């Protein structure tokens, strides 16, 4: 038997006298606990708001609120997806409730010294949708764990080792490049940025090959970013690599008819007697040059050569994900990512995917007039203009390295990848796993078309 | 009938199965609501922790937690003070529960556009203690209201008007000095600091004369402090005046055999074409001079002449209360006030009073070697050394103005007067009314001896 | 008695004044060994693999960025029925690490402890005293301690490094575990620990923390005899909330006001249950960067040497 049962209630739905006396008015995520009818167990009444305004995000948030209110129970049954009357179809309700339950239960206690809850059950006939939601949420929590991991544990070599182990679990193809084998690939930005650190850099390629469409995902894996010699105005700057790895791990379970390759440059950015210097010039894999005008804009320099490699003459589409710029957050706020692409059809695909996933993105323009801020007196471009517009300038910088004719999108997720404000809804303090579920929904949509 | 009854539970005390299933373990301030035995009402089980470790502060905090958990109820009965088994005597339990209930219910909604709770009842035979606690808490909430009030509403003239109205309610004697009548008193610091503002300064004396001991209380009433021309590194810098006024309003109800006089300089510190200048010299009521080296250290300059007036050849003791220095907070933190006095017996009286009231103070030394940091090249002293130790230097500065032989204490309450972190226990966000209850307990102790 | 106390103070002044390039952690350990030999104080110096064996994780983590390796020294006066442990912070150069400061004088606590120990054979107190001295540099480097790293201490508890400039408390943690382990009747630590202290206390007064009122009075009266200024600050229970971490058992920096009190509470966690303890935070008065006055020079002052000696004298009588 369930120790606790969570009942979804839209505004106007009947609850008992005790629930009314406690102030239950079905506000989204409001929870009031009471004894079960027979007095042997617990019932949670959980608000879903007005039936007419409810979305999948309402259900996701209500499930997370339910799991947070479980107390010392061993078993919890969520009946939330059985609540009908909203416009959210049964399968969408089931998927969202399953996701919210896993996301809301997430804890990162690995590094504390010194959970009665053994089973969460989602009630619904939509078993496929439950499975899909659990898998998406489990992938999100993998990314959360990677971001939360101290940089001393998750070094570039350790991260490469972890990716290899994850790949083995579905027999994703995995190649790890290190030392002389890495030098051979000509990823000059990665090796230049990574050299100051005592930890050597790594490059990992991770392939799902279950198709007619091949998608390349590029994820920024800076495991610790101190700003280098220039300083910042630090373990979470591998959030892009975390999102890409996690999305790839979810694909074998979903069984999408789509080939997907992950490209993952891993490094630390540290000050040191041998660190990358202001004024240095990097000669990239495509023969073009970048002048290092600020060592804290290292991400774009690392990604450059990987985008050349990923788009070389073959992937039909390349998507990069990176915690790239701080300028983004000033106008967009802390919970919204930035999307760049020249392809309007790809923009709509990514944006609709983010809406299904409950993740907030804003498309920003690849402004031609900001290219003047890439100009260098010495090299082909700079990595920092010291002027306003760095979020757009970084996107334009990356665009230079994507081979002619290859559709491309760039996701700048610096702010929403790490929550330094309190927990809310299904999102914890700290590493969030932001963009995992957007990526999965994007890949699902691309596989259909 | 009570809609809600709050039951105090020490660790190990019996609660029903539902309460156990919800995780009730009697942690201090933990609340679990359940149906009453007959199913017609609500019971709150409220944690009081181990009987052996419980203090009056435990009861105060539990009462505040209870009132926050009332929901939409019209009537609440707190049975918390009936819980025995701790070392806290019945009268102390009753006083603390009454205080915590009022303090925990506090809201400041005067300036919002657009409470079903009509009665809170404290169950106990200790009716005198309940009355004492309600009165102390009501005085605290008066101070909270004054601090929370926007500076545009609570100007120096408006504040003087409010004090006059409060005084009238018990026929405390009240004299308000303004314009030419104020100029006659020779409070040079007050008039110099206040001149930049469009609002004119005020000085108010408020006397409780129901005795053989006469106590003077001096409260800093800067209703808005911009830092003046020097700037800060702002409505809450009248927290000292608020505490003094509120303590005085509580005395007629308590009926202490003690004469108490309040001395309240009120002003704004603003930049302006006619504002106090760096390098200006103030000639005080005692003939000594102060050089203005920083216009943001205006509080000590305002208080100086009032301390001369208050201690002049008569008050047996003078206590000043002021939100004086920011340096305090760096080592003491945001919830602890600083106490200065040369009189060890007075220090113990104030500290024991603060312990009874549940307010945190630390005695700091009047360090003779910090007097060298008061030296000026032009006047008798400076108002700012630009060196470390300003909290101690400010206390030494004030000490200069207290007439020879008069016992004196100074309370620097800058940090705990305003809570800019979240609410906790019986303390809200914003104006706290800090030091009201310490002052009342100090005056009670002095009246006995 | 006065000449000996003053000579010990001047030893501490010399150690603090010494350039960090001369007084490296290995060089400091060598100097302590030589000083110990002069009265045959027992002296053990731990380095390399022998140091790793002691499990002083904070010391080895903080010290790793520097080209200079860390050292740990134990120095014992055993001439008694009372045994006192003294713990002295010996950061020979503190750059702030990767986080930066808002630098050779951050071994003033170790200097005071060493100097006090050297004075005991002359005075002949009937008291056993053990010094515990972690020595390291805090430097930025490709291999330096990172923000977000977690240190697992000798007692099994964990600390999250939220600011690399609060390295002193992290170094002291494991030494306090070792010094108070199941035996010393009392442990006193001395450290140039926090800058927040000085803001309200000024540049010539140290901060004293202890839960034991009788020990507080002993230390304060000793400081009065010695002519050194201390102020007792409270171990505020409500400041413990500022030690909370989202990842580890505690943080080394809250980024909030009250760091002097928070540092004392941090250290308190590592002192074994039931062992009386006091903490002296001497950051400001250990180095005089204002002019000379009275008996105090510009620069290294040897602050707390004479307070420690007077404290040990009082404890030896009772
Ligand atoms: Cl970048
Ligand atoms: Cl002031
Ligand atoms: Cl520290």
């Amino acid at each position: 038997a369930a120790d606790v049962v969570a009942c979804g209630r839209h505004t106007g739905a009947a609850v008992g006298a005790f629930s009314r006396r406690r102030g239950f008015v079905a506000r989204p995520g409001q929870v009031v606990a009471e004894p079960s009818a027979d007095g042997r167990a617990v019932v949670l009444n959980v608000g879903l708001g007005p039936a007419g305004s409810a979305t999948a995000a309402t259900f996701r948030a209500a499930a997370a609120a339910s799991v947070r209110a479980v107390g010392p129970a061993r078993t919890l049954r969520l009946d939330l997806a059985l609540a009908d009357g909203s416009g959210v179809p049964a399968a969408e309700r089931a998927r969202a409730v399953a996701e919210g339950a896993v996301l809301g239960l997430y804890r990162y206690d690995e590094y504390r010294s010194a959970s009665p809850l053994a089973e969460v059950i989602v009630a619904t006939p939509e078993r496929r949708a439950v499975a899909e939601g659990l898998a998406a949420a489990e992938a999100t929590c993998l990314a959360r764990d990677l971001v939360n991991c101290p940089a001393g544990t998750l070094t570039p070599p350790a991260f490469a080792d972890r990716i290899r182990e994850l790949a083995h679990t579905a027999g994703l193809d995995c190649a790890v490049y290190e030392g002389a084998g890495l030098t051979e690939l000509g990823l000059t930005g990665l090796t230049a940025v990574g050299r100051g650190s005592a930890e050597p850099p790594r490059y990992v390629e991770l392939t799902y090959d279950p198709p007619a469409l091949t998608v390349g995902l590029v994820g920024k894996g800076v495991t610790f970013d101190s700003g280098g010699l220039s300083l910042k105005p630090m373990k979470a700057d591998m959030g892009g690599a975390a999102a890409v790895v996690a999305a790839l791990t979810a694909l074998p379970r979903l069984g999408l008819p789509l080939r997907v390759r992950g490209h993952l440059p891993l490094a630390e950015n540290m000050p040191d007697g041998g660190a990358l210097r202001v004024g240095d010039v990097v000669r990239h894999l495509d023969g073009t040059t970048t002048e290092i005008t600020h060592t804290d804009n290292e991400g774009r320099v690392v990604l450059a050569d990987v985008l050349v490699r990923a788009s070389r003459p073959r992937s039909d589409l390349v998507v990069d994900v990176a915690t790239l710029t701080s300028a983004a957050v000033h106008a967009l706020g802390t919970r919204t990512g930035a999307l760049f692409t020249p392809d309007d059809r790809l923009a709509q695909t990514v944006l609709a995917a983010s809406e299904r996933a409950g993740e907030s993105f804003c498309r920003l323009p690849l402004l031609a007039h900001e290219r003047r801020n890439l100009r260098s007196a010495v090299a082909d471009r700079v990595n920092c203009s010291h002027r306003h517009g760095d979020t757009i300038q970084a996107a334009l910088f990356l665009q230079d390295f994507v081979a002619a004719g290859v559709p491309w999108a760039h996701l700048d997720i610096a702010a929403p990848a790490y929550n330094d404000e309190g927990p809310y809804a299904e999102v914890p303090y700290g590493g969030t796993g932001f963009a995992v579920r957007t990526l999965i929904e994007t890949l699902r949509a691309l596989s259909e078309g």
